[PDB]
DNA sequence: AATCTATCACCGCAAGGGATAAATATCTAACACCGTGCGTGTTGACTATTTTACCTCTGGCGGTGATAATGGTTGCATGTACTAAGGAGGTTGT
């Protein structure tokens, strides 16, 4: 039975021990000079399976 | 807006669960080779791409028939409830 009653048993920690959970936003909107960043992987001199994935 | 005692309880702080990431081992996939066969190339003969010419399709549309035929079709607007208007004409009045 326990998993079949868990959305009623594990609904109790819900009211105490009161630390919680969440995710962010992290990027910027792109792009300008100097062209040190304005380059594809072509500029790196690296292998082919890397260049596929 | 500071103070705290005295709530109902979170912290006070022991235990232990899952997790994930390391190492291993398996999987697959990316590739480089090879071989196939197709769409790599010019040339050449074919036959029917197009044009024009000719001989002779399809379909443009104009034209109108005569033994005689010589009183026709057409069905349901609507049945109710109102009442405002015009139409009638005789006459007893203006």
């Amino acid at each position: 039975i326990r998993r079949a009653a868990t959305i009623l048993a594990e609904q109790l920690e819900a009211f105490v021990d009161l630390r919680d959970v969440r995710q962010p936003e992290v990027k910027e909107e792109k792009p300008e000079f100097d062209p040190i960043l304005l380059r594809p992987v072509d500029d790196l001199e690296l292998t082919v399976r890397s260049a596929n994935c």
